[PDB]
């Protein structure tokens, strides 16, 4: 049920990363470390905080268009 609720947040907290850091609008950073220090604030990466090694991951793997 974690299973299918981490695929729900995985598409959303890809919605809130490209919501923040789009195409055009925001560069994906080149580290999810300046990623997360600008990005903690918007609650989909708290929806992660028990999920930290998945978030980082999808992050860096998201890439954006």
């Amino acid at each position: 049920n974690e299973r299918r609720i981490l695929e729900q947040k995985k598409h959303y907290f890809w919605l809130l990363l490209q919501r923040t850091y789009t195409k055009t609008g925001k560069p994906k950073p080149s580290t999810w470390d300046l990623a997360s220090k600008e990005l903690g604030e918007s609650l989909e990466y708290k929806a992660l905080g028990d999920e930290d090694n998945i978030r980082r991951q999808i992050f860096e793997d998201f890439k954006p268009e």
